[PDB]
């Protein structure tokens, strides 16, 4: 009755299925930055845990009508999971219904373009349409544009939700794929961490251009008020100060980089 | 009840304006954190008074007396209600005061005079012809003093005993030393400040290599204070709305002096 249920999401290189996952079981079926972070937190907080992939594969949004949550956030909110260890962005609306540790990773929305194509900035994109651009059809990135009060980003939002040929995508894979075949006619807006990862994987034909549009962080989430929150938060700060969080990113991002 | 805010004078976060002597109250000050204090106050619905921390320190616990000094101390021991300054969120501090999620992200970095043949902390650690140091107090210094990583440990062992003291008392001091050392001094400081100085005349400094760590500054309140929740949500809201980035651009770039 003491095992901690960890809700997470299959997103490379955070949580991935090991090659021989079929001959494995339990937490051993998975590997990745977050699988490793889960092990380190558990050790530091002294608890057993079971990794479980979020059922609807969503991060966490609330319906404006019903006010019901889905994704990992919903798992925590509705008593399904005891902790969320994944690339979950710390946001206002979420902070109101669940707890978040201080960030374990710092990032920001960035611009992905087809390598060999002209550099583009948010400003640049907002002033045209020949080059289509969009975001994941759900998540904090799409929300950023919907709730920002910055002229440039508001202009970009108006354009994106109005773009007849939908500029949104359902998965990171889709966005990346779209960038790779659009010959510069499609710029994908995604979190810098993922942009950096893809840039380190074959075919190596994409790249992060310009600075980030904002500064956010991923955090470990627990149900509102959970006593597990305090220890977890302190574990994150300790892990970061010991340099372990940095070694984890180098391991899963740059150590096996395949683009030079 | 007027909320007592403790902060510290450091450009461009908090600074007494030119003819501040002709003004009064909070109007005497200006800066990124002065603007941030007004934004937090408004969103939380409280009146406040800006005060400069008595001992000019950020916050550390004397290992011999166990007493906290600086802004952390003013919060822990009842002198201030909230701290709005470039205060780094750390483990030891987190244990005694509450921190909002970061309002700014940064990391330790290297400042050098353009032309200096250095490109990384690794390079620095491997020589001494080019001296290098940090502020004589604060988390930047602590990073090295408490580090257990070989490269950083070597840097620290060098720094603590460097005959001509490599430590500086203020940012202004470390910057002047870089500019006047003919390329023989590299100053280690928080990236955001490195980026600021880079926008100031005579535009002769630069940041090399990436940051040594990744952390953030947070608004701090006394442990258990009922002000914490509202403050945290205000910071997140201000960030999401883009105001935090507008302030950064305001004090760093719109006001920049290096084209
Ligand atoms: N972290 C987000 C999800 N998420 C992920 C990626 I990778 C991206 O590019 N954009 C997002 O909104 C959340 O928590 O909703
Ligand atoms: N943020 C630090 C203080 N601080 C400030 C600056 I500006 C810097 O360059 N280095 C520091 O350690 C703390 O909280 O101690």
């Amino acid at each position: 009755n003491k095992t901690v249920v960890v809700t997470t999401i299959l997103e490379s290189p955070y949580v991935m299925m090991k090659k021989n996952h079929e001959m494995l079981e339990g937490n051993e079926r998975y590997e990745g930055y977050c699988v490793d972070l889960a092990a380190e937190i558990a050790k530091h907080c002294g608890f057993k845990y079971k990794l479980t992939i979020v059922g609807d594969g969503k991060y966490g949004a609330r319906d404006a009508d019903t006010k019901i949550w889905n994704g990992m956030v919903g798992e925590l909110v509705y008593g399904k999971a005891d902790i969320a260890i994944a690339p979950l962005t710390i946001t206002l609306v979420r902070e109101e219904v669940i707890d978040f540790s201080k960030p374990f990773m710092s990032l920001g929305i960035s611009i992905m373009i087809k390598k060999g194509t002209p550099i583009e900035s948010a400003e640049d994109l907002s002033k045209q349409t020949e080059i289509a651009y969009g975001t994941l059809d759900s998540g904090s990135t799409k929300e950023f544009f919907r709730r920002s009060k910055i002229a440039v980003f508001d202009k970009m939002w108006t354009y994106m939700r109005s773009a007849e040929p939908s500029v949104f995508v359902r998965t990171t894979a889709e966005g990346v794929a779209r960038v790779r075949k659009s010959k510069g006619k499609y710029a994908y807006l995604l979190e810098s961490t993922m942009n950096e990862y893809i840039e380190q994987r074959k075919p190596c034909d994409t790249m992060k251009v310009g600075g980030n549009l904002d500064s956010k962080g991923y955090g470990i989430a627990t149900p509102k008020g959970s006593s597990l929150g305090n220890a977890v938060n302190l574990a994150v700060l300790k892990l970061n100060e010991q340099g372990l969080l940095d070694k984890l990113k180098n391991k899963w991002w740059y150590d096996k980089g395949e683009c030079g």
